[PDB]
């Protein structure tokens, strides 16, 4: 495996964001001189998270730098991206900077690393905020692929008992266990939002126990301030009860490349 590489080239760090993201650790290659994150240790999950990570590659989902995976404690070392994630991204910053050119940008690279997934056949089943990173100039990344998954047909059932973020998971996810690509739009809609709103919580106020019951009787957030139309439209489309009524993500893409370019003109 021309992945594989000496757990001694890696000096440990402290764990990454207080915590947070599991167990995830800061790490110095040292060869490379170079600043890492480093997720270590049921395995099964784990190495295979390593197997999806060896087959995707693109300049928004987050890139893997190497694994041990031959003896315990297992490595996955993966880029550090410097300004952490989306959400507290989100929270913490100058939107005199980060302003609605940014937000169109960093929807056009999200969608343009899930238009990708698409073409793949693959599922990423965690979209949100938080599980975005963000570097250097607005740069962002898709991560956390654990769930990450090759389809075999266009659906796929989730384990019996599994949980999930009942905000951002579609309705026949949530009813049915079934995943498919259109569940991530689902998501994706819910992503749009929480970008739009600068990393507010979605359902502001709405218990978690009552959110598929309203979704049934098609209510939906409304258009967040400062939202254009355009964006809100999209996330209504992404949203629809139907999951064959809701784009693809190359149709979402397009979208966004187009307003991105038309706002850059401004
Ligand atoms: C087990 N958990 C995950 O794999 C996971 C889940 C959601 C989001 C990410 C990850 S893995 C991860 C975590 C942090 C990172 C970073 C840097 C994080 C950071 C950097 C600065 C300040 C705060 N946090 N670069 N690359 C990373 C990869
Ligand atoms: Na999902
Ligand atoms: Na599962
Ligand atoms: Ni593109
Ligand atoms: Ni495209």
């Amino acid at each position: 495996d021309k992945w594989e590489m000496e757990r001694t080239d890696i000096t440990m760090k402290h764990k990454l964001g207080g915590g947070q993201y599991g167990e995830v650790y800061e790490g110095v290659w040292k060869k490379y001189s170079l600043t890492v994150a480093v997720k270590t240790l049921e395995v099964e999950e784990f190495l295979k998270e390593a197997a999806v990570m060896k087959e995707i590659k693109h300049p928004n989902l987050v890139q893997l730098l190497g694994v041990c995976t031959r003896e315990p404690p297992f490595y996955i070392i993966i880029e550090f991206m410097t300004y952490g994630n989306l959400l507290d991204y989100l929270r913490e910053c100058n939107r005199q900077e980060v302003n609605a050119v940014v937000l169109l940008y960093m929807a056009t690279q999200i969608s343009s690393a899930m238009e990708y997934l698409e073409k793949k056949n693959f599922i990423h089943r965690d979209l949100a905020a938080r599980n975005c990173l963000v570097g250097e100039n607005h740069l962002v990344k898709v991560a956390d692929f654990g769930l990450s998954r090759l389809m075999t047909g266009d659906t796929y059932t989730a384990h019996a008992g599994a949980k999930f973020p009942i905000k951002w998971t579609a309705p026949e996810s949530l009813a049915y266990n079934k995943f498919s690509i259109k569940s991530d739009v689902w998501a994706f809609g819910v992503l749009l939002w929480e970008i739009a709103t600068y990393g507010m919580s979605p359902y502001p106020g709405i218990d978690l126990s009552q959110v598929y019951e309203l979704l049934e009787k098609d209510y939906r957030m409304e258009r967040p301030e400062g939202c254009p139309e355009k964006v809100y439209e999209l996330m209504r489309a992404c949203w629809q009860w139907n999951p064959s009524d809701r784009p693809s993500f190359a149709e979402i893409h397009q979208a966004f490349e187009t307003m991105f370019q038309e706002s850059s003109i401004s």
